[PDB]
């Protein structure tokens, strides 16, 4: 297991556009390509994106390409924000992947946010992280993932996936 399956687990793979649960226009694995209420706008932008007249359809290895990009930008990411990057530096392999998939979730803008369970986590008081991570949107929108990237952060196992 490791971050890449992790977020095509929490994901899937989708090689048209779609809405996803916020109801915004995306494609491939997770890959957001914009909050705007329009179609062609998502058009655009995937077109954009892709480099090419897609017509709102991309192939598998278009897929994969975006999905490279959007966690090596998650991981720059975090490592340039100077909220994150020390609560990163101070975790282990499984647990920085919890974070990475945060972060790929709902931007390092959010997450940066959540303060306290910043802290939590920065002293590795696990359980206490757990009840705090939950009292969220996140968690209510999307109860079954989030319940997911929780025990993994709890627990540093990758047994929510298995
Ligand atoms: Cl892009
Ligand atoms: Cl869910």
């Amino acid at each position: 297991m490791n971050i890449f399956e992790m977020l095509r687990i929490d994901e899937g793979l989708r090689l048209k556009i779609y809405k996803d649960t916020e109801g915004y226009y995306t494609i491939g694995i997770g890959h957001l390509l914009t909050k705007s209420p329009s179609l062609n706008a998502a058009k655009s932008e995937l077109d954009k994106a892709i480099g090419r007249n897609t017509n709102g359809v991309i192939t598998k290895d278009e897929a994969e390409k975006l999905f490279n990009q959007d966690v090596d930008a998650a991981v720059r990411g975090i490592l340039r924000n100077a909220k994150l990057k020390p609560v990163y530096d101070s975790l282990d392999a499984v647990r920085r992947a919890a974070l990475i998939n945060m972060v790929f979730q709902m931007g390092e803008t959010g997450v940066a946010g959540f303060t306290n369970s910043l802290r939590m986590a920065q002293q590795k008081r696990w359980d206490e992280l757990a009840v705090n991570l939950a009292k969220s949107r996140w968690y209510n929108q999307t109860p079954n993932r989030a319940k997911r990237v929780i025990t993994t952060f709890r627990t540093g196992t990758w047994d929510a996936y298995k």
